Parts: C-alpha cells; structure tokens; sequence
C-alpha cells in the first residue's frame, strides 16, 4: 500500500544495491524497515509500479515482507521488512568459522520454503542466488528481489549473452532458449546450496560465463563442497539435471531437506 514518507525515518545508510540505494530506519514507529529507492532510469517504473501491487499479496515468515511503496514521486521508495544481518553472500563469509553443518541446512530450509510457496503461486524468482537472500537479527534466511529482473532496461542484463546475465546461476534452457520456468529457479536453488556449503564461494570462479555456459551444456556440475554430506550433495545434484522436469519440485526438494535434517539429529 501507498506510504506516506512523513511516516517513516531514515536512520542509517546500509550501501547501494543492484536496484539503488537503501536505508535503515523506522515505519509507523514499530516497524524496522529497509526503505530502497530504486535507481532512476533502470526500471519500466509503469510496469514495475503495476506489478509491485500484485507481489504485496505475496505473504510468507521466508519472504522479505514488503509494507508498501512511495511510487508519487521519484525515486520511489521500496519499504520492506529489515533484515540485520544483511546480503546472505557477505553473512557466509564474515562468519565461514560459526557454522555447523546443521545451520547451514537450516539456511536451505528457509530458502526452500520461501521457494515451494513461490511455486505454489505460479510466482517465478528468474535469479535466485545468494546475493538476493537477507540474514535477519535471528539467523534466519529470507528470500527477495523475485521477479525484479522483468523490469529491467539493461539488455545486458536480461539477454542470454548479457554482461550483465546471471549464467552462473543458469539452467541449461535458460541459456540457450530463455525459457524460464520453477524448474530454472530450482536449478538455480541447487547453485545457491552450494553457495551456502562454500560458505561464499563464487560458482564457477575460474570460467568465464561462456566457459561455463557450454561446459554446463556438457555435464560439468560444481564439486562437491567440504561441508557438505554426500547426502546434501545428492539433493544439490538433482537440482542440476538437464532434463528440467527431470529435476524435482521445491515441495519434493523440502522433503528431502527434512529428511536429512531428521537423519543429522
Ligand atoms: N531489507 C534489507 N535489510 C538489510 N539490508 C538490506 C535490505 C535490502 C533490500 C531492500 C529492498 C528490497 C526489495 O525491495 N525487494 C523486493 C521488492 C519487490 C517490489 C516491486 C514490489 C519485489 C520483490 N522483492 C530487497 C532488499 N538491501 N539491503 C542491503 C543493500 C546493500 C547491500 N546489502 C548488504 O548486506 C551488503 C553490506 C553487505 C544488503
């Protein structure tokens, strides 16, 4: 819903974005909120505005809840739920030395659920990675920027060949035909396990995007990370068939998380 900014403050600057800077402060008084203004001339603002009303209806504990937006003036503003611990990326990485085994699939659960209730909407993420999921005060890992990519106006960062495209993150139909489905978000969500277990490791470091994009075509998948069982190496691994409906649902890969969650007690 439309926010009046005389009823929000800023606090604290937290850093530019892929979407522009944010804020730290306050919402109605109760609320810690993460206030975006999205980076003038990067988004079709008319479709982007038009289709924020339909993600306000998207509630879930494992989504970044969104409060409401400043849309009648420019920049315009982007109030959502504020997330202390910030990027998921950057949270692996300062703490690689405080995580046992059992956080770390933890943080596939959170993720996994934000993700199976975005299938059940029919709702596409289109670049899931750990650098769009946010750490809150509690340890517990959200998802967000879903569905951004289809207003952007940087064809580098929509086309296939894109500077700018995430191939890393890429099943093999997105980069060779654009065909995005939940099946490409699982895909995706097998390189974000593998994220989490690196502790923060780029995929694919040493490849150049075509160099990973026609050795993926190929079969090559990322090792198996030193944390991770065999186990969760296996239900990373399914998210990675060529054959997407080969690859099993979110609400298939939920079940499997919690089960190896139950077999590590
Ligand atoms: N909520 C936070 N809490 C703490 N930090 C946060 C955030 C955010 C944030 C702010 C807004 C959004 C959003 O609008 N999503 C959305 C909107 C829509 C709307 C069309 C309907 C639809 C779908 N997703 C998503 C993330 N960004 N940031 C830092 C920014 C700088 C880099 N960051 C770091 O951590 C690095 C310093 C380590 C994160």
């Amino acid at each position: 819903m439309e926010i009046d900014p005389k009823d929000l403050t800023f606090l604290k600057e937290l850093g530019t974005g892929q979407f522009g800077v944010v804020k730290y402060g306050k919402w109605r008084g109760q609320y810690d909120v993460a206030i975006r203004m999205i980076r003038e001339g990067s988004m079709s603002e008319d479709e982007f505005i038009e289709e924020a009303k339909v993600m306000m209806n998207l509630s879930h504990e494992k989504l970044v809840q969104l409060y409401g937006v400043c849309t009648k003036q420019r920049p315009i503003f982007i109030i959502t739920e504020y997330m202390a611990n910030g990027c998921l990326l950057n949270y692996l990485r300062e703490m690689r030395h405080r995580f046992q085994t059992q956080q770390l699939l933890e943080m596939c659960k959170d993720v996994c659920e934000a993700m199976e209730y975005l299938e059940s909407k029919q709702f596409l993420h289109r670049d899931l990675a750990a650098r769009n999921c946010l750490v809150n005060d509690q340890g517990v890992v959200k998802v967000s920027d879903f569905g951004m990519t289809r207003y952007v106006l940087d064809d580098e960062y929509t086309s296939s060949t894109g500077s700018k495209f995430p191939v890393k993150w890429a099943s093999p139909e997105v980069l060779m035909y654009s065909k995005f489905s939940s099946k490409s978000d699982i895909w995706a969500f097998g390189v974000l396990m593998w994220e989490i277990y690196s502790l923060g490791k780029m995929p694919y470091e040493r490849f150049t995007n075509s160099e990973t994009a026609e050795h993926i075509a190929q079969g090559l998948r990322l090792p198996r990370p030193h944390l991770a069982s065999e186990r969760v190496y296996t239900i990373m691994y399914s998210c990675w068939h060529e054959k997407a409906d080969e690859r099993p649902s979110f609400k298939i890969l939920l079940s499997n998380i919690l089960d190896v969650m139950d077999e590590e007690s």
